[PDB]
């Protein structure tokens, strides 16, 4: 069995729990993981985005198989949301899909819950062990049938012509940490 994700605190991440998927670097590299527009005018639909300093906002990850003990582990495919209100006409779970003003496929809001069928399997991420201390990663390649559309990839933070942290996928990854929220 793959071997279990840790939060800082070296217990094991959990389903149904809220965490803060932060920067691995302290002091720099950035914060944690929040929502935010296209910096058009337009106030919706909301990306994925890291804060350049705060935790940001909670997240929850959820299965897309039961999980006995309920634990996340390595390179399983898994759900995540954050756990917050918003004012678009979207739900909080993140899928890969087109954002506006930004090239490439970004980490964005309206995703789905559970796998059925392809467009479902957008919503699924896999986290990896990553190189700095405690670090994870998040890889997209759904284990579930999907169209060819998405190229499988790490995700890693873009600075778009706003000077916004998107995240996108490719190549390169970047490496943040989990901590429970309470
Ligand atoms: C999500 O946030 C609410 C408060 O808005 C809180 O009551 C709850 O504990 C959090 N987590 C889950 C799993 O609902």
């Amino acid at each position: 069995a793959p071997k279990p994700i840790v939060d800082i605190d070296g217990k094991p991440v959990l389903y149904g729990v809220d965490y803060f998927v932060v920067s691995a670097i302290w002091g720099a590299g950035g914060g944690g993981l929040t929502v935010y527009g296209p910096g058009n005018k337009k106030k919706c639909p909301l990306s994925v985005v890291q804060d350049p300093f705060d935790n940001g906002e909670p997240i929850i990850f959820s299965a897309i198989k039961n999980v006995k003990d309920n634990i996340v582990r390595e390179s399983v495919d898994l759900n995540v949301k954050f756990n917050i209100t918003i004012n678009c006409n979207e739900t909080t779970a993140w899928k890969v899909d087109r954002f506006p003003g930004v090239i490439g496929w970004t980490v964005t809001l309206g995703g789905e819950k559970g796998y059925h069928g392809f467009e479902s399997t957008h919503s699924m991420f896999k986290i990896k062990k990553a190189g700095l201390p405690f670090s994870y990663k998040f890889h997209f390649c759904p284990s579930y049938p999907r169209t060819r559309l998405i190229p499988c990839n790490n995700v890693d933070i873009f600075f778009d012509k706003y000077r916004i942290r998107r995240l996108i996928l490719t190549n390169d990854a970047k490496e943040f940490v989990f901590i429970k929220t309470n």
